[PDB]
């Protein structure tokens, strides 16, 4: 009974069935991901990202993950959150106005209390991405892992939909603070393809979930 | 049987009372909460309210409740939630920027998908309020008159404030208080048996709250 995104006995349709920890995958009223169609415009969020060497780059639970030493942070409303990892989904899991991207990255953060702030940004096919370099190369070796350009990773000025949701994979824990960033980065078709290859050419995209009038704001901030 | 006392059958122990109530503890979007940080917007709510005779006016589970035939609605984002009842709380369960009110009413709605939309308004002891009377003596209720013409509200995602504490509830909490007379305040509260039915503020996992304005009529 190991969960996956395959439409068989162990898919998303049935995560709630595989363990009793996963019940909130079906019973939960703030589940991710969803379609960002309806939101509110408006006017808080501070980025402390230094280029860092991963403490490890690996395949786990259908995703490609880079973990970090807790030297990086996000500050949202005085509360502080440290970057734990960056992992990937193909295709992108959240949908902005029913538009799909081929890939997205998730910058998971935690506070000392374990509350999560997750940061989602999407990828489209095109220009080669410098910043992917140490991850594609870091995954081939357990290495003195080369640094990732975190401060340079996502746009300086950014527009996002902030809302509360859940983890997008079991155990689908809610209370998660989602910041989904409208502007996609580009990725080489080769770059994209080996990422897909390295996630075992098998998509790790949870289906959009029942939305119970989720209150979404669209806003702006600066990430440098 | 659940209560609001600081003893053994209370809010800090509601989940323990049944398995269905376990979300009361484990939930990550429980209500009430204190409305302190919020976004501002300049962008959707249509009231189809009518003076309506109550199908029943009764006390259930610590509250004063008036139920209705499914003839009143609220339109939100192209869906229509129908009104089932209004009930009261003393004191007011939700807080706005830390301010407290002696009483509140909740207007409970359901859509086609069963999704909840609940409206809360605060009261302040002042002038005799006409709209309470049809309830208090129990008369049609002037739903059309009950709420201010123009409202500033807070909107967010929470839950029922009483067992089973279900989530996915679309709260609209109106800043502008209505008035109530002390003769109304005593009588209504004593119909509530001088047991304050106000659930304590729950943990707040960074609830995304918007401030907006609307016309109720
Ligand atoms: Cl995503
Ligand atoms: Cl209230
Ligand atoms: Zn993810
Ligand atoms: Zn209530």
């Amino acid at each position: 009974t190991k969960w996956d995104y395959k439409n068989k006995e162990n898919g998303p349709h049935r995560w709630d069935k595989l363990h009793k920890d996963f019940e909130v995958c079906k019973s939960g009223k703030s589940q991710s991901p969803i379609n960002i169609e309806h939101y509110y415009h408006t006017q808080d969020l501070q980025f402390k990202y230094a280029a860092s060497k991963p403490k490890a780059v690996f395949f786990t639970h259908h995703t490609l993950k880079a973990s970090f030493e807790p030297t990086n942070h996000i500050n949202y409303r005085g509360h502080d959150y440290v970057l734990d990892n960056v992992h990937f989904h193909a295709p992108m899991e959240f949908l902005i106005n029913n538009k799909t991207r081929p890939l997205s990255a998730h910058f998971v953060h935690k506070d000392a209390k374990g509350r999560l702030l997750v940061l989602a940004i999407g990828f489209e096919e095109g220009k080669e991405n410098p910043n992917l370099d140490p991850i594609l190369e870091g995954i081939q070796k357990k290495q003195n892992f080369k640094e990732v350009a975190l401060d340079a990773f996502l746009p300086k000025s950014i527009n996002y939909y902030h809302f509360n949701g859940s983890l997008t994979a079991p155990p689908c824990t809610e209370g998660v603070a989602w910041f989904v960033i409208e502007e996609p980065l580009e990725v080489s078709a080769k770059q994209l393809a080996e990422i897909k290859k390295r996630m075992k050419n098998s998509p790790n995209q949870r289906p959009v979930q029942p939305d119970y009038n989720t209150v979404i704001i669209k806003s702006s901030a600066e990430t440098r």
